[PDB]
């Protein structure tokens, strides 16, 4: 699939302009349809601020809608909109139907189906139609959450951004917040990041040097996109962020036993955002204008729970009986094989995971032609002979300790060390278990909390250098 | 130490605001005031684009200086330092003198020391004043590089990165170089990245509603710089990517073995840089104004040389002994110490390494409070008795493998994830000779090629999901 993210400025200022990309050249004030004809977008979200809001140029009478007065910021959020809205039917699509009348159609059909969508983000300024006070973080933590919903989650995603027209913060915001994001994505499917960017529109010159000016598309990418582990925690929220230092630095235990419930981080989501909003006063100007002050602000764990957010729409899409304390040495490979889309941790842990494998079935290899084998808690389970006291509670269904497990076959003071070289897999709290309903032997966390520590720990962590 | 990079678009189109920032107000047209009052930077590097060459306002009369013919990309950077230096001497530096009067003596005195330094880019954009064609990426490219020169190189280093005046692509591109070069730094030095930008200047307001607004200084900074493990090559330089491949994987013995001399890389970059420079026609447009069109542009080698070229700076205020061919496990531990910084990586290295210092010197270690220990090479090599023929030939200072090395004591068909797991510590490749003279064991690559290519892989090495 392919999608297009695309940030705007002020629509109404931009004069029409021929833009080429890849052989492709449309005329417009806008790239979209320059993007739309070359790519053919599956989507397109379209994201601007609520300085957008009330804009209207009185000597070209557009857009064609009133100036009002506001009350809530959920009116002037619907009010963007609809000036957006209006630049893009009544110009874009318009001035089409003169240019390349299929092109028209096909935005405009675009434009039924919900496959464009325009969002208003928290913006900063005083223009002559609107003055939005509040701080300049929340479009970047707001704008990480919106993409945290709309992205897809699927295998193969082409994720072009464009950010001609984005005009002040915007850009680099939106391309950090993608990059986190699709960062996520690439730990389970593959997916291209390419960023288009077209040349300056011509200032300042003659009408005869401004026609002869044809703007480039151009491809600033970075393409193949690589999975970053990302060290961002959500204050106050130990179990979660034991899973974000899962997913960050590999522990296939902490995953599954402290995967956090989807509706959870949705809903705390939804609690903070709501009393972000309640805390945007709309008011009035001198000049009668609208007055946007945001006396609250959103926080960086409000970006990091809408990280989190995304993390689980995608790995939900692979994983959904977690959390799950007690797991099989089976989903503990499942959840081990993510890690294979970054090499180092993924052979740490193919590594540490088949010695698991072993300890549960046993481990048949060869030493110079000959043939040397052990066996596993399964076949000592069995054995009706082994009298050994921990084979003993094992086959009563009594809770044994992993070192205890390393004893009856064959296998520093910096525990937040340890822990991470170990991929959280320590003998003194990883404990087994044999069930004989299910038939199968189970490792654990017996101290759930301190499980949750060490590996918060380990996302804090960093080694020592000077 | 503090420094400041701040991007520029064009200042003789802004006005007079008020600044705030960390409690402090200042007035001016720029925000470089209230940075060097707040912060107090030991430097500063302005950005500005080679589309600002030949400006002029005729309705202010400013820059005082001519519009003039040039036939050289040489005279058009010299020309655009020229009227920015005006900028900050005629206006930021003039007008402060009525406000803060201390303060522009004081970046009177930093433009008279070193402390600034203006810097042109190639940009792109057709303007009154110039038009420039080329490559946008090259802005980005030549980012890379510059930074790469300026950049200093010391411990606790507070990069501070003012994005405020930057006007089109510029900020993301300097965002990026800057971070990517910052987090070569990591590795061995404590850094800190900030990103400051101010609020948008009030846009079509009346006089009354503009005299009010005081723009606040925004800090959106990451914090802390984490190392991040940057798969770079330069395209034709099979060693350099063996060795880019070891500071982004952690290969202790590829690092020392392939360190590329600074010399043969800077002169890479002087030789592709002159070859761009080169490509740029200098003309004139319909209109008498300058015409730069780049017909030559820079590639991606050119800014993956320029981030080796950081990272050598960075690492020779360590290492000065390199490259080595045959490196003895004292250095292998000094190396492996450098990946302390990205604590997965060095953790993995710290038990590699050990086991190789325990060849070398004996494993001395205890079991339920009995005493075991076994002998390394040293001693064996000593034992006069010993006669397997493995430490015969080591005695006589014969080559040994480092597998032939375990069987003297006690320690998949996929070379490229061996290798990377093993750390490039293969005993199929690494050797070991004990010299006499100097009386101690060195390790090394008998291979030089295929450890280099083995090492290359490892770096466009990916592992299978779906
Ligand atoms: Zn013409
Ligand atoms: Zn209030
Ligand atoms: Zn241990
Ligand atoms: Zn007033
Ligand atoms: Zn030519
Ligand atoms: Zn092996």
């Amino acid at each position: 699939m392919r999608v297009l993210v695309t940030t705007w400025g002020n629509p109404f200022q931009w004069e029409p302009i021929t833009y080429e990309y890849r052989g492709i050249k449309v005329k417009s004030r806008n790239t979209l349809p320059i993007l739309v004809k070359t790519l053919e977008p599956e989507r397109i979200l379209i994201l601007v601020a609520d300085t957008m809001a009330n804009y209207y140029d009185s000597g070209k009478n557009k857009p064609e809608i009133e100036e009002k007065s506001f009350s809530s910021y959920s009116e002037v959020v619907e009010d963007t909109k609809e000036r957006i809205l209006w630049h893009i039917k009544e110009e874009v699509i318009e001035e089409l139907r003169e240019e390349d009348p299929e092109l028209a159609k096909k935005i405009e059909n675009m434009l039924k189906d919900e496959r464009i969508t325009i969002e208003v983000l928290p913006g900063v300024g005083v223009f002559g139609n609107i003055t939005v006070e509040g701080e300049m973080l929340d479009f970047y933590y707001y704008a990480t959450y919106k993409l945290a919903e709309w992205l897809p989650v699927q295998n193969n995603l082409e994720v072009y951004l464009d950010l001609t027209h984005g005009i002040n913060f915007m850009p680099t915001f939106t391309y950090r917040a993608l990059r986190n994001l699709l960062g996520l994505l690439a730990y389970l499917y593959n997916v291209k990041f390419e960023i288009v960017n077209s040349e300056p529109y011509p200032l300042g010159v003659s009408q005869e040097i401004r026609e002869d000016t044809i703007l480039h598309i151009r491809e600033i990418g970075e393409g193949v996109v690589r999975p970053r582990p990302q060290y961002s925690p959500v204050e106050g929220k130990l179990y979660w962020n034991a899973f974000i230092s899962s997913v960050a630095n590999g522990f296939p235990l902490v995953f599954a036993s402290f995967y956090p419930n989807i509706r959870d981080v949705e809903d705390y989501l939804n609690k903070k955002l709501e009393e972000f909003l309640v805390g945007i006063e709309v008011g009035e100007r001198e000049d009668g204008k609208p007055y946007v002050k945001r006396e609250k602000a959103l926080d960086r764990s409000f970006k990091n729970a809408s990280k989190l957010y995304y993390a689980l729409r995608v790995f939900n899409t692979k994983f959904q009986n977690y959390p799950k304390k007690e797991v099989p040495i089976e989903e503990i490979m499942e959840i081990s094989k993510i890690f294979e889309s970054l090499p180092r941790i993924g052979i740490i842990l193919e590594r540490q995971v088949e010695w698991l494998r072993n300890l549960v079935y046993g481990r048949l290899w060869y030493e110079n032609g000959e043939q040397k084998i052990k066996k596993g808690l399964l076949e000592i389970i069995k054995d009706k002979k082994d009298k050994r006291k921990e084979a003993e509670a094992l086959k009563k269904g009594k809770t044994i300790s992993l070192a205890e497990a390393a004893k009856l076959t064959r296998i520093s003071p910096n525990v937040v060390r340890n822990f991470i070289a170990h991929s959280g897999f320590e003998y003194n709290i990883v404990y087994v278990k044999y069930d004989r309903l299910s038939d199968r032997l189970y490792f654990f966390y017996k101290d759930k909390e301190k499980a949750a520590n060490l590996a918060y720990e380990a996302l804090l962590y960093r080694g020592e250098k000077e």
